[PDB]
């Protein structure tokens, strides 16, 4: 039950479809699904506190959060939001998001550490669920 690691993605499903629901430019949608754009994910967890760094070819972003305390981040398409993470079970957390301005699809994400050492991420926009799977490196 410690999410800490350097995680490499091995499986993705429905990501392009998620970006389409979010209104992302098709130009970026095709780029985003390219093997080149795969995100490296670094997580450091201590207690209820999480540090997560995501890196791609030209972008690196960091978020810090504590379970139960509201924080600000961005939706997958980059719109600022307020987020609140809570546990669903011993090994899975769930985050609900609220836009800071304007309106758009209802977005959320989950992270789950399996008993076989994989990290499963889901990201949802309205009715579309994208699922990603990572392993430690
Ligand atoms: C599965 C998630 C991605 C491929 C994300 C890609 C990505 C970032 C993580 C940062 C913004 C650029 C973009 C390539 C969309």
């Amino acid at each position: 039950p410690n999410f800490s690691g350097n995680w490499k993605i091995i499986r993705s499903e429905n990501f392009e479809e998620l970006l389409k629901v979010l209104g992302v430019n098709v130009m970026l949608r095709k780029i985003a699904v390219a093997a080149a754009s795969k995100p490296a994910v670094e997580i450091k967890q201590e207690g209820d506190t999480f540090y997560i760094k995501t890196s791609t070819t030209v972008w690196t972003t960091e978020i810090n959060f504590k379970v139960g305390e509201e924080f600000e981040e961005q939706t997958v398409d980059g719109r600022p939001c307020k987020s609140l993470v809570k546990w669903e079970s011993e090994n899975k957390m769930v985050c609900e998001q609220k836009l800071l301005k304007g309106e758009g699809p209802k977005t959320s994400w989950t992270l789950e550490l399996t008993n076989d050492g994989e990290l499963i991420e889901t990201m949802t926009a309205d009715d579309v669920v994208c699922t990603k799977v990572y392993v430690r490196e």
